[PDB]
């Protein structure tokens, strides 16, 4: 007998899915992926409900200061998201210390601004040996009525916002009828995009793909194998429709391209700060598909999307293979070698874009122009905003030899603590 409890409020929108609220317990029926069958012992009903909307009974998850599976960056971009303010905070797992907690709040510093600091727990628990605690809430309750030693007294959790409704279940093939396609936001030579409703319900974005030497179920086999590689940082994929035009259903970025977003009024007042982190995010999702050994192939601003929250994830990752020099690395377009070094330039590329706030590579520059430079030796020179530490990063990705070039894993470490010394990544007290 497994009871869980809602995280937060749930309303029912498909056929046999339950309507809950916060706090709302249930008894688990049937384990099944991202949708569990449950039976509400509130209502009584039986019926399905998303598994991230609960946890069970009592467990650290249902308190509003902890936070499963945050590492210290994302701690630090929650913290910093509107809506927080001095002394929000959060309880975590610690990312370096497995099995372990750690304490992340929010500050103020005469010289930088706000930030969010870090401090370990020491499991009874304590942060100083002079202050023990049977619990984490006895830990909580105390720094919350003053500053033992802390950066900030403990004010208030730091805001959380419900999680997405996971796709409904059995429905990676659609039938077309399901689908209302609103409003055309881009076109190309392999077809487009459109901002469109599922079964009047779900908000989403369809790419519609233009037949071609691509095989039907070729295709699909392919678009089988990009559902698995998920990521965070990876734009989800939904559905399908298997039938020519092939439909493509995707999570809907609420901001569009990044090239379009930088280069708008609300992108063009993203201070540097910003843009880093924006990298640092891209560089995350490269860094999984690195980590998988698999190539993106086609890495700029305008396959990288944004999310009404400001979230960055890499877009159309797979399309390259089922299916713009200025963004690729010697080796690939004199030769055919496209590698996980060949997605590092173009990384490096669009690093520039992004502290260019779209600006087009090589201004002034074309194509022949540019291949014959590459081969001189030229590089885009340092723009006036952008700092020399950034600008070797964007250097180091432009190195001739391949193998000279970061990896994503080292340069998602790099941009993530770029204003961090590792010795003050977590706080000291007594
Ligand atoms: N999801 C979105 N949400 C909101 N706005 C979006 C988008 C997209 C968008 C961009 C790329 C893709 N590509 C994609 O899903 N490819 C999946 C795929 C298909 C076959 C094989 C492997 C992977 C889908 C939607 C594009 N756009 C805008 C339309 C023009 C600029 C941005
Ligand atoms: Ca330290
Ligand atoms: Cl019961």
């Amino acid at each position: 007998r497994i009871i869980v409890v809602a995280l937060y409020d749930y309303e029912a929108i498909h056929h046999e899915d339950l309507s809950f609220q916060k706090g709302d317990q249930m008894v688990v029926l049937e384990e099944s992926g991202e949708w569990w069958k449950a039976r509400s012992l509130a209502t009584r009903k039986e019926g399905y409900i998303p598994s991230n909307y609960v946890a069970r009974v009592d467990s650290l998850e249902t308190e509003e200061w902890f936070f499963k599976g945050i590492s210290r960056k994302d701690a630090e971009r929650q913290l910093l998201a509107p809506g927080n303010m001095l002394g929000s905070f959060m309880i975590r797992d610690s990312e370096t210390t497995k099995g372990s907690y750690s304490l992340s709040v929010r500050d103020y510093d005469p010289r930088q601004g706000d930030t969010v600091k870090h401090y370990k727990i020491r499991t009874g628990f304590y942060i100083s040996p002079r202050s023990t605690f049977s619990t984490l809430q006895e830990l909580v309750d105390h720094y919350k009525k003053g500053n033992d030693g802390l950066c900030q007294k403990l004010s208030v959790p730091c805001m959380s916002s419900k999680p997405q409704k996971p796709w409904e279940k059995d429905a990676w093939e659609i039938p077309r009828e399901s689908l209302k396609l609103e409003k055309k936001l881009g076109a190309g030579q392999f077809g487009e995009v459109w901002m469109a409703t599922y079964n009047k319900h779900t908000k989403v974005a369809v790419k519609t793909m233009k037949p071609g030497s691509m095989s039907v179920e070729a295709f699909l086999a392919e678009a089988n194998v990009m559902k698995t590689l998920q990521h965070d940082k990876l734009v989800k994929l939904h559905a399908v429709v298997t039938k020519e035009p092939i439909y493509i259903i995707t999570e809907f970025m609420a901001k569009g391209s990044l090239l379009d977003f930088l280069k708008s009024d609300e992108g063009s007042k993203q201070p540097l700060p910003k843009l880093i982190d924006f990298s640092a995010q891209i560089a995350e999702g490269m860094a999984f598909i690195e980590q998988r050994n698999y190539i993106h192939r086609d890495l700029r601003a305008a396959n990288i999307l944004v999310s009404a929250s400001l979230v960055c994830k890499i877009a159309d990752f797979g399309l390259a293979r089922v299916i713009p020099i200025k963004w690729t690395a010697p080796e690939a377009i004199n030769f055919g070698s496209f590698t996980i070094k060949s997605d590092v330039w173009s990384f490096g590329i669009l690093l520039m874009e992004i502290v260019t706030y779209g600006r087009i590579p090589y201004p002034g520059m074309s194509n022949p122009e540019v291949i014959r430079a590459l081969e001189r030796g030229y590089r885009m020179p340092r723009p006036e905003n952008c700092p020399e530490e950034l600008y070797n990063i964007m250097m180091r990705c432009w190195k001739n030899r391949p193998e000279e070039r970061p990896t994503f894993e080292y340069i998602q470490s790099v941009l993530d603590d770029f204003y961090t010394a590792t010795e003050s990544q977590y706080e000291e007290i007594p």
